[PDB]
């Protein structure tokens, strides 16, 4: 199913503290070389809350699974039924989101659906107040199997750039289960990069992303 | 999936009804024993009088409460669905009058099985059988013929329900159903469920209501 370019749908409904936004995104993907690159409008205008700290939460499906690796890829394996992340996300010395998403097939183009909900943020906090830089750095995604729920699990911790030369972690806790019925990996990690930029022709507030994702922790 | 059975289990029951575009809904509480094949219930028709006779709805209102004797074990899908469930829908063709569609869904829930039915109701004469409130409080003894859908990995089932009328006819009322399951986890020779049924009242319940008592047995097999 991912023998080539495939299109991207992704919708995130938000609420943080009591702000509501809806954000929607379009692009592409193509696992084979494990290439992200989407563009975010966020419809209902000034986000609440940095972007960088959407990044995870707007299809790891798309991770590059090198062939010595291909039994391991849990994520493909689910499609085109699809499957569901669920995140809790804790930000160190601020609040918590907990976010729940579905990742189907839709005739041809990979959707993701995304619920997210935010609650005890400090406002003029580094969140609330708008602190971090427009980066995202590069981290290592660990994967263990779950066979009890038939899925996996997945633990990672994201460094936020902070503009006052400091950084803002954010500690994740992820689990993803397959929608229909039909492989559970060994332990390995997906290693990250990621980069932030605008589109000057657009008034709207947004988000450029590309990202490159690549497999790994076995010989 | 038969284990689930071993015994006396709770019974939840909704049904969502429409029939000629009036809307009413009915829950019924009680209790199945598989090991024998029983089903004693009662059903509280909570929107008001019914405007269809309350046999109309026996077939729509659990067949996994079948005994099924020890030599055709092996044919009970209904067991060999739960606790996921399955699905059962059917259009029923009332002869010389209207027409039922039903959809259901029979899952566990914790550890009292549930039965959520939707029911849709068309072409029904008014002052007809059902409409004119013209049958018997009764419901005959039947035999519910089984046959495996390889195809839908699932079971189809047809039978004729007899519906005494109060002027000594008998109004005929064809079943079509299909049951798939929910999960993904038995599928049956050619066999039959032999039913018998009493309609009984609650006195001091004011309500219109219906107590039913149920003996279901599977057999067609040596």
């Amino acid at each position: 199913l991912f023998t080539g370019v495939v299109p991207i749908l992704i919708e995130l409904d938000g609420d943080v503290n009591g702000h509501k936004f809806f954000v929607r995104g379009e692009g592409e993907g193509d696992a084979t070389i494990g290439k992200l690159s989407l563009k975010f409008i966020a419809t209902t205008g000034k986000l609440p809350v940095p972007w960088p700290t959407l990044v995870t939460t707007l299809v790891q499906a798309f991770s590059r699974y090198p062939d010595h690796m291909k039994r391991h890829d849990f994520f493909k394996s689910a499609m085109p039924e699809g499957y569901v992340q669920e995140r809790t996300i804790y930000f160190k010395d601020d609040g918590t989101y907990k976010t729940r998403a579905e990742v189907k097939f839709e005739g041809d183009t990979l959707v993701n659906r995304i619920e997210l909900k935010g609650i005890d943020f400090k406002e003029d906090g580094n969140i609330l107040g708008h602190k971090l830089e427009y980066n995202f750095n590069s981290h290592k995604v660990y994967i263990t199997a779950d066979k009890q729920n038939n899925g996996i699990k997945a633990n990672f911790t994201i460094r936020h750039n902070v503009e006052d030369g400091s950084v803002q972690l954010a500690d994740h806790y992820q689990q993803n289960t397959p929608i229909g019925c039909g492989d559970l990996p060994d332990d390995h990690y997906l290693s990250t990069q990621t980069i932030l930029s605008k589109d000057l022709n657009e008034k709207r507030d947004h988000m450029v992303l590309l990202e490159y994702v690549t497999a790994a922790g076995i010989t």
